């Protein structure tokens, strides 16, 4: 397994047609997972599932701009599993990330950091054993 955190460099950026894969099993017991595509010290893209926030499962995605984060938007569809393989696709399009888990669509995430080319690298954490994380064009 590769070792959690865990950069994966975006060369040039993100572009659209541009997908990321991440394939890992979450451990037991979870209590939080986080994606972060990263513009420097900023955090375009947080996608962080929350196993136990006030005994409820939520994705909280959010960005953080001169280390203050801005307003969260929350998805309750919630398809991570303590113990349990899941798959990450997070497509690039124009105006959004359009996040899969498990080949089912779970949310889009407005661009509010616009400057795509300088999201170059995408950090991984939190409770999982991550597989593989990797990139292509579609
Ligand atoms: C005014 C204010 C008060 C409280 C908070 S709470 C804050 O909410 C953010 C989303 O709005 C992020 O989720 C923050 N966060 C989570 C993680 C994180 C996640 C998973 C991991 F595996 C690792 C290692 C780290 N890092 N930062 C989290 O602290 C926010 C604003
Ligand atoms: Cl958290």
């Amino acid at each position: 397994p590769l070792i959690v955190p865990y950069n994966l460099p975006l060369p040039g950026g993100v572009v659209p047609r541009m997908l990321i894969t991440i394939l890992g099993t979450v451990k037991p017991n979870a209590n939080r997972i986080a994606l972060d595509f990263q513009r420097g010290n900023d955090v375009a893209f947080h996608f962080n599932p929350r196993f136990n926030e006030n005994n409820r499962r939520v994705i909280v995605c959010n960005t953080k701009l001169d280390n203050n984060w801005g307003r969260e938007e929350r998805q309750s569809v919630f398809p991570f599993e303590s113990g349990k393989p899941f798959k990450i696709q997070v497509l690039v399009e124009p105006d959004h990330f359009k996040v899969a888990v498990n080949d089912a669509h779970l949310l889009q995430y407005n661009h509010r950091v616009k400057k795509l080319n300088e999201i170059s690298k995408l950090g991984i954490s939190g409770d999982i054993d991550l597989t593989s994380a990797s990139y292509t064009m579609i």
